[PDB]
C-alpha cells in the first residue's frame, strides 16, 4: 500500500536526437499520482506517458540533468520521490580545418595534420595509414591527446590520404587529409 520506488535507475543515458523515455516505476495502493520536475516540467517536448515514465523527444545535451520523478498517494497525503540523472551521449564530430598539405620529398621537411573532435563522452582520437594504426616513432609524432599528427623527414613514400577516427560510445566519425609531395 505504500509508495515503492521499484525502479528508478540513475544515470539512463540517451543518444542525442533520440525520443528518451525516462523510467520510473512506482506503486502503491492505492495506485500513485506521478509527477516529473527538473520544478515542474511544461516544454513542448515533454510529455508523461500512461506508464508515468518521461518522454523527451528529440532529447539534447542542454537536456541533461537532474529529473524528479515524484509519486503520491492522494487518498493519504503520502508524497514522495526520486531524483534521475538524465544523461546525453553526442556522437563525435571532427573539425579539420585544412584537408590539403603540401610538401617537397627530400628536405628534411615535417608537416602536422590537426583533427579535433566534440562528442559526449570525450571521443578518443586516432590516426591511420593505409588502414593502420599510427604510432609515436621517429617518422610520426603525436601531440594534444592526438589531435596533431606531425609526419617528419617527408619522402616521396609518404604522399596521399591520412585518415583520423573520432570515436565514443555513442558513435565514430572519420576524415581523410592528403599529403601531396613534390620532387625539388
Amino acid at each position: 500500500s505504500m509508495l515503492t520506488f521499484r525502479e528508478v535507475v540513475s544515470p539512463q543515458e540517451f543518444k542525442q536526437g533520440e525520443d528518451a523515455e525516462v523510467v520510473c516505476r512506482v506503486s502503491s495502493s492505492p495506485a500513485p499520482a506521478v509527477s516529473w520536475l527538473y520544478t515542474t516540467i511544461s516544454d513542448n517536448r515533454f510529455a508523461m506517458l500512461a506508464n508515468n515514465n518521461l518522454q523527451i523527444l528529440n532529447i539534447n545535451k542542454s537536456d541533461e540533468g537532474i529529473y524528479r520523478c515524484e509519486g503520491r498517494v492522494e487518498a493519504r497525503g503520502e508524497i514522495d520521490f526520486r531524483d534521475i540523472i538524465v544523461i546525453v551521449n553526442v556522437p563525435p564530430a571532427i573539425s579539420m580545418p585544412q584537408k590539403s598539405f603540401n610538401a617537397t620529398a627530400e628536405r628534411g621537411e615535417e608537416m602536422t595534420f590537426s583533427c579535433r573532435a566534440s562528442g559526449s563522452p570525450e571521443p578518443a582520437i586516432s590516426w591511420f595509414r593505409n588502414g593502420k594504426l599510427i604510432e609515436e616513432n621517429e617518422k610520426y609524432i603525436l601531440k594534444g591527446s592526438n589531435t596533431e599528427l606531425t609526419v617528419r623527414n617527408i619522402i616521396n613514400s609518404d604522399g596521399g590520404p591520412y585518415v583520423c577516427r573520432a570515436t565514443n560510445k555513442a558513435g565514430e566519425d572519420e576524415k581523410q587529409a592528403f599529403l601531396q609531395v613534390f620532387v625539388q
